[PDB]
């Protein structure tokens, strides 16, 4: 029944919202995870992410759907704005920004030891063709987008605006290229007041310059902003399905969603607004949209000098594009659905171009077997180097194929989770529009997944976890696309990642629903969806939601040394040292007081991998909502 699956969702929703289970901080924002000791993208479980906020929106949107009560969604959007979108006071100097000269170039490097990277004021940067028009639209130079990373409990001691106290605290980590794993960062405040770090705060870890100024900067995760917009598209439909009025149920939120998708266009540009196909850092930069790829790149970022003695601000897009970030639902909403169309002239056209280009990108990256390959870069080696001869033909509108876009430790192509996150969105598009390109993609992707799930003796399962890639796609040709017969993927590891299992279930259910509506039924997809969901319910119940144990041998890296320059002498807020003998743990010695830490040490001291059972907000939300989703589609 529908009512049973809806009850499973409600039970989960109740668990997530019961304060005894610890999903939310003192300020009412989701944590990454209930458990504090966890290292993967954030480096503590009581960090939070724009991803978590986007999932908080999803959770409360389904609660609306099921119950008629939209107040939870109103609350979630308000918490997002309050916590994770910098107020004017927190982004105080966007008036310094010059869209004709958006930033100054620094190379990326193949190891963190490459950093700090020299700012090269003789290297041309292209024009930003959107910021001035966004500022005119909204009456403000400020950016309305989520920063990616918060410290919810002030565990690093930065507070906000240099205050050492306020929560959620804006922080950042990753800054030192493709080999800077989550283990190798130095966690630093978004507001750089030179209070901590060295004499010039944390800045000289990252960029070399003659002068260092106090400053603020934020870094967007486009996949999370895109997800927020996707959720609101669905929320609108669900409200209308109840015969209610979105302007009474979620007043102002569609307009704020369309604003966020307006600024999210910054993700569609090369890092330094270089022309597509740029293969020399010295090349004159783009004008207008010459530097647009129209996809959801790895980030956009913006920042500004604290004061007029310095008097600068910057914006950058990203030159790395991973398939796992794309979102045809957000692009279709922002280009076609009136209540979410952004107001800045051009913005509906860019998103229409984005929607098309993203469907070409999934097609271009589809392996012989069905999995989607990593993505592409407009900056080979993060220095606009020449495209290597061994992949020189493998291009997509000027960008070259990259099997592991952005990061290599571990490879960003190797995680199966991206398959599920991004293909769910294609499956939704197939469902919504009966789109032929989406159908063809999913016809090839769905059975590759199904073929690689192992059903276990006890009724449980293992899904694909880790991937290995060989080869390259053919040169993209939208007029005559070639079969990528020399791009291959193998599944080399399986696991019980229930967040990813739920995302597979959802991709499968939308694919099956779409097929029944528009083509021939795909009963195996539908049954596999249901089996996953039922096997999770009957094998992985916990007091806090649905979770499976996981081995984390990677936690040996707590004790790894981290690159810090010889000239750099710094302190963390708790007085931990930042120097050339620092390790991940020695700069995060609060972990010594965490109960789970003793368990890591004891396990590693016994020659064993530690084992944890995690309740990640995004996963518990994905699992909870997958029950509601199935009931909505099939009952
Ligand atoms: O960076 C992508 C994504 O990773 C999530 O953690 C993964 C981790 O990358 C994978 O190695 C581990 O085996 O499974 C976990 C859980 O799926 C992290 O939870 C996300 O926040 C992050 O966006
Ligand atoms: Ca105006
Ligand atoms: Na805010
Ligand atoms: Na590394």
């Amino acid at each position: 029944s529908a009512e049973e699956y809806n009850e499973r969702f409600m039970e989960m929703w109740n668990k997530i919202h019961d304060p005894a289970n610890g999903y939310f901080s003192a300020d009412g924002g989701p944590y990454h995870s209930v458990e504090t000791l966890i290292v993967e993208a954030p480096d503590h479980g009581h960090e939070s992410t724009s991803e978590a906020y986007s999932y908080f929106l999803l959770l409360e949107a389904y609660y609306g759907k099921v119950t008629g009560d939209w107040s939870k969604l109103r609350n979630a959007w308000a918490k997002m704005e309050e916590h994770i979108i910098p107020t004017q006071e927190m982004q105080p100097t966007n008036n310094f920004y010059n869209p004709s000269k958006p930033a100054s170039y620094a190379a990326e490097h193949a190891q963190p030891s490459g950093y700090p990277s020299q700012l090269e004021f003789g290297v041309p940067v292209g024009e930003d063709p959107i910021s001035a028009k966004l500022a005119q639209t909204y009456g403000s130079w400020d950016v309305y987008g989520m920063h990616w990373l918060l410290d919810m409990d002030n565990i690093y001691g930065y507070g906000n605006l240099g205050d050492g106290v306020s929560t959620p605290s804006y922080i950042n980590t990753f800054q030192r290229g493709e080999q800077e794993s989550v283990w190798e960062t130095v966690t630093h405040p978004s507001w750089e007041s030179f209070k901590w770090g060295g004499p010039n705060g944390f800045l000289p870890l990252f960029t070399k310059d003659n002068n260092y100024s106090r400053q603020w900067r934020y870094t967007n995760a486009p996949d999370a902003d895109a997800r927020a917009v996707q959720v609101m598209y669905w929320a609108y439909q669900w409200i209308k399905e109840q015969g209610k009025d979105p302007e009474q149920e979620v007043p102002g939120l569609m307009a704020k969603a369309a604003k966020m998708g307006d600024y999210l266009r910054l993700a569609m540009f090369d890092k330094y607004f270089k022309k597509m196909g740029t293969q020399d850092k010295n090349a004159q930069g783009g004008k207008g949209y010459e530097s647009a790829h129209y996809l959801m790149s790895w980030y956009y970022a913006w920042g500004g000098a604290a004061d007029a003695n310095a008097g600068w601000a910057f914006r950058i897009g990203s030159s790395h594009v991973h398939f796992g970030y794309q979102n045809p639902i957000a692009a279709m909403a922002l280009s076609e659905f009136d209540p979410l169309k952004p107001r800045t002239p051009g913005a509906t056209e860019d998103w229409a171009t984005g929607l098309k280009r993203s469907m070409e990108f999934y097609t271009w990256l589809q392996s012989a077997e069905g999995g989607i390959a990593g993505g592409a870069t407009n900056s080979w080696d993060g220095s606009y180097k020449p495209h290597p001869q061994d992949r020189a033909d493998a291009t997509f509108y000027g960008m070259v194929y990259d099997e592991n876009p952005v990061y290599h430790d571990p490879g960003s192509g190797t995680w199966f989770g991206w398959q599920a996150w991004s293909m769910q969105r294609v499956a939704e598009y197939y469902y919504l529009k009966g789109d032929a390109q989406a159908k063809q993609l999913m016809d090839k992707w769905a059975p590759w997944v199904l073929s690689n799930i192992n059903w276990l003796e006890d009724g449980s399962f293992e899904i694909p976890a880790t991937l290995e890639w060989t080869g390259k796609p053919e040169k993209w040709d939208p007029a005559n696309p070639k079969a990528n017969t020399n791009l291959h993927v193998s599944v080399v590891d399986h696991g019980q990642d229930l967040g990813i299992a739920a995302g597979v279930a959802k991709a499968l259910m939308f694919y099956a629903a779409a097929a029944e509506k528009y083509d021939t039924p795909q009963n195996e997809a539908k049954e596999a969806s249901k089996k996953l969901l039922d096997a999770m319910w009957t094998h992985f119940k916990t007091p806090k939601g649905l979770a499976a144990p996981e081995k984390r041998g990677d936690y040996a890296r707590f004790f790894d040394k981290v690159y810090v320059p010889g000239e750099f002498n710094g302190s963390m807020a708790n007085g931990d040292a930042i120097n050339s003998e620092s390790t991940f743990l020695s700069m995060r010695s609060f972990y010594l007081d965490d109960p789970m830490f003793k368990q890591v040490e004891d396990a590693l001291n016994s020659g064993e991998d530690p084992v944890f059972t995690y309740h990640r907000f995004w996963a518990q939300t994905e699992a909870a909502t997958a029950y509601a989703n199935y009931a909505a589609l099939f009952e």
